[PDB]
């Protein structure tokens, strides 16, 4: 049971850390780095039940994801519940490849 704005941290060896994958009718896909700063990767965290983020990652820290580039500079405010209620370019609008995708590194608690 997948919906909209659901997102998950792949490729990171441990559970609190990955490149950042989100979902959009019906598939998976990243997020570009561009803009992407600490206040987006706490959204991210939080919405995953960690307490904060750490650190933003670009550049496929985690290695290159696949699928579409979902969102792209992101501006949260830190209070949203997903990255898709952040001010962004709007869902699959991008210039990007996946050489850019976007990471996160949580707290283990439960400039791009
Ligand atoms: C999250 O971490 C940053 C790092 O300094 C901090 O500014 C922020 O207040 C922390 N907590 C929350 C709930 O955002």
């Amino acid at each position: 049971a997948v919906n909209d704005g659901d997102m998950r941290l792949a490729d990171g060896g441990a559970t609190n850390q990955g490149r950042v994958e989100i979902f959009y009718r019906g598939q998976w896909g990243t997020v570009c780095d561009n803009l992407w700063d600490l206040t987006d990767a706490s959204v991210v965290c939080r919405a995953l039940g960690f307490e904060n983020a750490t650190q933003a990652l670009g550049r496929a820290a985690f290695g290159q994801g696949s699928g579409p580039i979902m969102l792209d500079e992101v501006q949260c405010t830190g209070t949203e519940a997903s990255l898709a209620d952040c001010k962004s370019l709007g869902w699959l609008k991008s210039n990007c490849r996946h050489e850019r995708d976007a990471g996160v590194v949580c707290t283990n608690e439960t400039t791009l």
